[PDB]
C-alpha cells in the first residue's frame, strides 16, 4: 500500500525545523517558465489527487513505518511524528490543503501560474511543500500532452496544406510507446496524455487509467487495429515472407491491417512482393480495410520518400485538387521508427517538396512521445510565492543572480483573461483590485476531498487546437 | 488490480492469428546491441518477474474485463479468449514460460544475451511474445544501473587521481530525480537501480522497493541528510538570508547540513555570510558534521570554480599528499544543478586544473539520473530467434537492408566465457557442443514461479568497478 509519509524527497522531512519560527501559512505555486513550446496544455492533476491525495491518508501504522524507515535512513529521529499525528487526530487522517488549479486541458501561455497550493490549518504550514514532490510529477502528463500536441499543429498545417481538410487526423500520431517508457504506471499516464490530442493507441494502460479518474461518453477513449511485428514475419523463415505476408492480411481482410515489411529488404517488399506478389490482394481491400505498410529502419524520410516512389510506380497515384501525389484508399503508410517532433516535421516537408500528400501516410511514435522528455523542456517548476510569519503576509521570491529565468513570482497569486483575450498571472495579491475578470483557478482540492473534477470529454475539448 | 492481460501492446491481441500454422514453440531473447557505453549493468528483471508474473496471473473476472476492453478497443472480436482460458484452466493461472537469465548486477559487454524466454505448453506459442512489453521495460533499470556506474568510474578516476584514495565514493553522486520522474512507480524503479553503485538518495520510494524484491543485510540500502530548499530561505524574507542560514545549521549542529546558497546571491551568500557573518558557527562544526553549501544555478563549472576560490580565501585551504587544494573537512560542497554525466566529466576535470581536489565535492542529479534516458542509448531489443513449425525447429531473426545494426540472433542461445576470460554469446545452439564451458544463464522463471534470486548485497558485489 502506498504511504504518503514516504512519498516525498528525504530533505523534506526535515523542513519543519527549517521555516521561521511562528509561521502559520506556506502558499505555493506551479508554473512552466518562460526560457519552442509557447502554451502548455495543462493535465494530470486530477490523477495524482484522486490516487495518492484524497481521504484518509495518515494512519497510524503509515507513521510508524515512515519513523522506523527515517530513523535508520537519516540515522537520527528527525521525523516529524508530532505534526503527523496532529494530522491523524485533528483530521482523520485528511491533509488540510487547499490546491486551486486551472481546468485541465486548458492551453496557457509559459510563465503562468496552473495551480497553487496552501495549508488550511496554522499547525501544518509544512505540510505545503511536502506535497511538492507528488505534485511536481504533474510536468509529465502536461509534457507529453504538449508535445503531443505541438506535433498535432505540424500534422494539421502540413495535412491541411497537401490536401485542403483535417480528415482523419486525430489518427495521424499513434502511440507506440508502451515498451519505451519506464514503467507500467508511467505507461498509463503518457497514454492517456496523448489521447487528449489523438485517438490512436497500442498502450493499452492508458485506457484504464482515463475510466478511472476521468470518464468519457464512448466506451474507450483510444482504438487500435492489427498489425504485424518482425516475430510473426520472420517466424514464417527467410524464404516465406510473402507467405507471411499473404496469410496475415488474408486473415485481417476486413478491417485495417499494419504489416512490418522491412525484416529484410523493405524496398523489395514493396517493389516485388507487395507491388506484384501479392498486389491483388491489395487492391481487392476496402477503403474502410487499407493495407498499411511499415517501414521500420533506415534514415525515416528517405525511406518514407522511396517506399512511396515504389508504391507509386505500382499502384494507380491519383493527383488531389491541391496537386499533391494520392496514393489508392486501399493503401497507406505508417512511419515508426526514430520519430519525434523534430523528424516528424523533416518528414512531412520532405514530403510535401517530394509533393506527396500527408493523406498517405501516418505516424508511429514510442520514446520520442512518452519518454524523452525531462522536468526541463517547459521548466516545470514549483516555488513558494508567500507566507505568513507572526500574522503578516510577506510576498516571497528566489532570485538567483547567475540566472535571471529562475527569479520566481511574488505573493499570492490569481490567473485572469485579458481584454485581448490572453492571459495575465497577477502577483502580490492584486487579483483582489478586480480590475480584472474572474480567477480562473479554481479549487479542485480542500480537506482532504476533491472538489472539483472534469471528464476526459472536457479536457479534449479545452485542448482543441485553433 | 493490475491485469496481464490488459498489459501488452495493442497488436500482440492479434499475433496469435499471425504465426505460421502448428507452430508449437516461440524462442526470444533480450540485448543490448552494439553500437562508450561498451558494457551494461544487468538489474531490474526480478521486480518484474515478482510483480508481474509470478502466481496466478489469470482469472475468469480478469479474462472478462480484457474481453470487453478489447472488444471496443478493437471494434472486433479479435482477442484470445480461448488461449488465455487455456492457462486458467490447466495451470490454475499460472504462466507456462520459461526465462533465462545473467545474474543481476553482471556487467556485460554489448551484443551479448541477457534473458530468454520461452513457451513451456506448445498451445501457449503466442505467449512468449505476449509478455515482451512488461519485460523490455527492464531496459529502464538496466539504463539507470549503467548510467549510473559510468558516472562513478568517472568520479573515481578524479578521486583516485586528487586525493589517492576512493574514501566516499559511494556518496559522491545523489539522487534528486524523485520529482522529475515520470512517475511514482517509475521513482522507486530508478532510485533503486542508482543505488546498485551508490548510497546516498533522496528518492525515498528506491528502499521499499529494495527490501520487498531485494534485501539487503543493512536496515536501509540508501540514506540521506538534512538539506535546505529555496523555500525555507526564502520565506525567512529576502534581508533575512542570513538569518534563515544560521537557524537551520544551528538546528542541524550535529548532522551534514546541505544549504542551498543561490537564492539571490550565490557569490555574496559564500563570502560575506559563509565566509564572514557565520564563520563562527561553521569552524567550529564537526568532521562528521560538515557544511555543505549547495550552488544551484548559473553555468555548473564556473559557478563551482568561483565558489571554491571564495571559500579557499574566507577558510583555512589545506594541500593534501597529491599537491591539491583540499578545503577544511567542517566545509564541503555539493553542485545539484544541471548535472548529468556529460557535465560531472566537465566539472571534475575543470577542478582537476584548477588543482583543486575531489573531496571538496560531491554531485546531485535529478533528471538527468532518472529521467533523461530512453530505450535506444544502449539499444535495448526483444527478439524471436527460434521457433518450432510441425515438429522443426527454424532459426529466426531479421536483417534489414538499411540498418545492419539492427540483424538480430538467429536460434538458441546461450552465454559463455571465453579462454581470455571474456564473453561470447553463441548461437543456433552451437552452446551444446560445450567446447566453451556451461551456459551462464540460469532459469530464473518457469511455470509461474521464480527460480533464482539474489540480494541487493549479491548484486551491488557484481556491478563493483574494477
Ligand atoms: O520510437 P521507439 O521508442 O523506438 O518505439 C517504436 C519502435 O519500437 C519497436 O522497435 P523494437 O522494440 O523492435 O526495438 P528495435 O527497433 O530497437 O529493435 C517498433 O518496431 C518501433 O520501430
Ligand atoms: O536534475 P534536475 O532534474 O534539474 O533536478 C535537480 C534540481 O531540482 C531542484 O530544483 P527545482 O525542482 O526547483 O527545479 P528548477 O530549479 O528547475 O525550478 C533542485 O534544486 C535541483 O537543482
Amino acid at each position: 500500500e502506498f504511504n504518503i509519509l514516504l512519498a516525498t524527497d528525504s530533505y523534506k522531512v526535515t523542513h519543519y525545523k527549517q521555516y521561521p519560527p511562528n509561521t502559520s501559512k506556506v502558499y505555493s505555486y506551479f508554473e512552466c517558465r518562460e526560457k519552442k513550446y509557447e502554451e502548455t496544455v495543462f493535465y494530470g492533476l486530477q490523477y495524482i489527487l484522486n490516487k495518492y491525495l484524497k481521504g484518509k491518508v495518515v494512519t497510524k501504522e503509515k507513521i510508524q513505518e515512515a519513523k522506523d524507515v527515517y530513523k535508520e535512513h537519516f540515522q537520527d529521529d528527525v521525523f516529524n511524528e508530532k505534526g503527523w499525528n496532529y494530522i491523524l487526530e485533528k483530521y482523520d487522517g485528511h491533509l488540510p490543503i487547499e490546491i486551486k488549479a486551472v481546468p485541465e486541458g486548458f492551453v496557457i501561455p509559459r510563465g503562468n501560474v496552473l495551480f497553487t497550493v496552501e495549508n488550511t490549518d496554522p499547525e501544518c504550514y509544512w505540510l505545503t511543500n511536502w506535497i511538492e514532490t507528488i505534485l511536481v510529477q504533474s510536468w509529465y502528463p502536461i509534457t507529453v500532452a504538449t508535445n503531443s500536441r505541438e506535433q498535432k499543429k505540424i500534422l494539421a498545417k502540413y495535412l491541411l496544406e497537401t490536401s485542403g481538410n483535417l480528415d482523419g487526423l486525430e489518427y495521424k500520431l499513434h502511440d507506440f510507446g508502451y515498451r519505451g517508457v519506464s514503467s507500467q504506471e508511467t505507461a498509463g499516464i503518457g497514454a492517456s496524455a496523448h489521447l487528449v490530442n489523438f485517438k490512436g493507441t497500442d498502450t493499452v494502460a492508458g485506457l484504464a487509467l482515463i475510466k478511472k479518474y476521468y470518464g468519457t461518453k464512448d466506451p474507450v477513449p483510444g482504438y487500435s487495429v492489427p498489425a504485424a511485428e518482425h516475430s510473426t514475419i520472420t517466424a514464417w523463415g527467410k524464404d516465406h515472407e510473402k507467405d507471411a505476408f499473404e496469410h496475415i492480411v488474408t486473415q485481417f481482410s476486413s478491417v485495417p491491417v499494419s504489416v512490418v515489411s522491412d525484416s529484410y529488404d523493405i524496398y523489395n517488399a514493396c517493389e516485388k512482393i507487395w507491388g506484384e506478389d501479392l498486389r491483388h490482394l491489395i487492391v481487392s481491400r476496402s477503403t474502410q480495410a487499407p493495407l498499411i505498410i511499415r517501414p521500420d529502419s533506415g534514415n525515416p524520410l528517405d525511406t518514407v520518400l522511396k517506399v512511396l516512389e515504389i508504391l507509386g510506380k505500382k499502384f494507380p497515384v491519383t493527383e488531389n485538387s491541391k496537386g499533391y501525389k494520392l496514393l489508392p484508399p486501399y493503401l497507406r503508410v505508417i512511419q515508426g521508427d526514430g520519430v519525434d517532433i523534430n523528424t516528424l516535421q523533416e518528414i512531412v516537408e520532405g514530403m510535401k517538396q517530394k509533393m506527396w500528400s500527408i493523406e498517405n501516410i501516418a505516424f508511429g511514435s514510442g520514446g520520442g512521445l512518452l519518454q524523452k522528455l525531462t522536468r526541463d523542456l517547459l521548466n516545470c517548476s514549483f516555488k513558494c510565492s508567500y507566507v505568513v510569519t507572526n500574522g503578516l503576509g510577506i510576498n516571497v521570491f528566489k532570485d538567483p543572480v547567475a540566472d535571471p529565468n529562475k527569479r520566481s513570482k511574488k505573493g499570492r497569486l490569481s490567473l485572469h483573461r485579458t481584454p485581448a483575450g490572453n492571459f495575465v498571472t497577477l502577483e502580490e495579491g492584486k487579483g483582489d483590485l478586480e480590475e480584472y475578470g474572474q480567477d480562473l483557478l479554481h479549487t479542485v482540492f480542500k480537506n482532504g476531498k476533491v472538489t472539483k473534477s472534469y471528464s476526459f470529454d472536457e479536457i479534449r475539448k479545452n485542448a482543441q487546437l485553433n
